[PDB]
């Protein structure tokens, strides 16, 4: 009755509030996400609790052991409710779970560190000095594995094979490797997060390139929930009365420090 | 058991092929649409015809006699099994037919033929100079009925009451009319519509200002319909495996003469 609501500590969606240690429940966070949680709440009128995801992932299935992990995995083993996240609506996904419509349209992108000569995904596969990756467990990691694109397939057959590691477990990990890494790792991410963080200090990045892909970012519930049908509602009436339009601008423009 | 295929007459989605007159069934049409439907079918294992939408419209319930019109009331009626078009999901329509996932993105834009004093909405809403409007029975108008939004509003207010009429009945008369009136009508249409023109000759229009939102085309089906589910599997691997990418190109950029 108490609806559980997964989702994953990822800026600006989901941030541990400053005075965090000294706070309780689903006052410990804030960002878009978090907001999002409050209005799905009020339109559907259920009470809710903020918990995130225990092993730190989006969501994979073990080709070994078939076994979903985070966000997708709390769902499908009916540990959570309803996945309140930056968490990509794919077909493999959709077999197992249930989506909204899309609340944000994005594609996979590359960050780069300021004055890093690469202009596109077909420059990084052209080269070996710039290292590259991705998140594990994640939609992008996934679109390389399947990629048949020449340039995409290229590009894995590289990054499964780099040593050291070139992918990293969270999207801050990324982050700080395109930052430490002098120009010598490029890092391949949703054009959500590279956006929200080239307006960050200390303002050393970029988002290169167009979009890879196009995609979105649902409300997910386990398969055939009786929230599913009441929270797409919310979020396309959100969108239609510009509130998912206000909230990306106060997480992303308002937030914006270069 | 031959799916009811209906879609509008609309460039680059559903277009009269050169030698149409000479031609039968599906084989009168090409565009973007008319390939997805192929590529739904042969995804689905179905067979299919496609029909234009009788009344020419994208769909709308009379305020009055509370009846669907367009592809929307085909599939409420049980005229048509899916709809295959630039179908704007909406939450009034998410009420009475199902929709895939998203096959493209979009926002409403303007249209100006070139040298149109107009960088944005606000611009038009500040002038009486300069004429402007929206397609009936469609989202757009939809969009300007129902907006809070201080711009959008004034908007509205000026449109309703604008003699002569500023409404049209289908893009096409929109567009000619930009391109009629010297500058002194401004077309109100989704990006994607506009994008596609502004790459065609006589190369005299553009799209200025950005997106006024965010949202996406899905496929539909009547509420409940058991084609649903393949569908929106078949669109999600459409888009994973680079084939929407590809159509896009196909239809907006290697058709483009500017
Ligand atoms: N939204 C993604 C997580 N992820 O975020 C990125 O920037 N890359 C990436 O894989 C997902 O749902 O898997
Ligand atoms: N996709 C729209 C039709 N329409 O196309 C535009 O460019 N404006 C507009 O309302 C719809 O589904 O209603």
């Amino acid at each position: 009755k108490t609806v559980v609501v997964t989702t994953i500590l990822e800026s600006p969606y989901v941030m541990m509030k400053k005075n965090h240690e000294m706070l309780e429940g689903n006052e410990r966070y804030e960002g878009y996400c978090v907001d999002l949680a409050a209005e799905i709440a009020k339109h559907c009128g259920f009470k809710y609790k903020l918990t995130i995801v225990g092993d730190g992932k989006y969501g994979a299935r073990d080709a070994d052991t078939k076994i979903w992990n985070g966000m997708v995995g709390e769902l499908v083993y009916g540990k959570a409710d309803i996945a309140i996240a930056p968490l990509t609506i794919t077909l493999v996904r959709e077999e197992v779970i249930d989506f909204s419509k899309p609340f944000m349209s994005l594609g996979i992108s590359i960050m780069i560190k300021k004055g890093t000569p690469i202009e596109s995904a077909e420059d990084l596969s052209k080269q070996t000095e710039i290292a590259y990756g991705t998140l594990d467990s994640g939609s992008t990691k996934e679109f390389f594995r399947r990629s048949k694109i020449a340039v995409f397939d290229k590009m894995w057959t590289y990054m499964r094979s780099a040593e050291p590691s070139v992918f990293v477990r969270t999207a801050a990990e990324g982050v700080a490797r395109v930052r430490k890494s002098k120009g010598k790792y490029a890092y391949l991410l949703e054009s959500t997060m590279n956006e929200y963080i080239e307006q960050r200090k200390p303002c050393d990045t970029m988002k290169v390139g167009g979009n890879l892909d196009s995609k979105g970012y649902g409300i997910a519930t386990p398969k055939g929930s009786s929230l599913g049908n009441a929270v797409n509602l919310a979020v396309l009436k959100l969108n239609e009365q510009g509130l998912l339009d206000k909230l990306k601008n106060k997480w992303w423009y308002d937030k914006g420090e270069c």
